[PDB]
């Protein structure tokens, strides 16, 4: 019921288009810095479109 590795891939590429992706989200400057991202939760767990939005980068212009 969860997206990984190729599947997972495909679709931040079809969701994202022509932004583009990435796969660490963002923290805060002298946060705490473990790494989690989309694989955590889209991966380990299921997540809802919404969610794996939340990792195209910015629109262009």
């Amino acid at each position: 019921e969860t997206l990984c590795g190729a599947e997972l891939v495909d679709a931040l590429q079809f969701v994202c288009g022509d932004r583009g992706f990435y796969f660490n989200k963002p923290t805060g400057y002298g946060s705490s810095s473990p790494q989690t991202g989309i694989v955590d939760e889209c991966c380990f767990r299921s997540c809802d479109l919404r969610r794996l939005e939340m990792y195209c980068a910015p629109l262009k212009p």
